[PDB]
């Protein structure tokens, strides 16, 4: 908790916080879930190099 | 945790919280990581006096 880099999303009508997690280095990570994952592995990427 | 002065950065679409640590004296300090460090010490500076 004490090392949780909060990150929000302003929309002019609501401030939607994001389910993000950060490492000791400060690198923030957003967490999204997909129903078609193989269920026996996790993926880390930027969604732009692909 | 209770004394950590959480500072944020607006970007017109997101609010990225910075990984800043504060001292009991009330001053805040950003935390940046670099592979170029000697790995055995840390530097406290302003980034504008150099």
């Amino acid at each position: 908790q004490g090392s949780r880099k909060r990150i929000f999303e302003n929309t002019k009508q609501f401030i939607y916080e994001v389910n993000s997690i950060t490492d000791p280095l400060g690198q923030s990570y957003k967490i999204i879930v997909n129903r078609w994952m193989p269920t026996d592995a996790v993926y880390f990427f930027r969604s732009a190099d692909w």
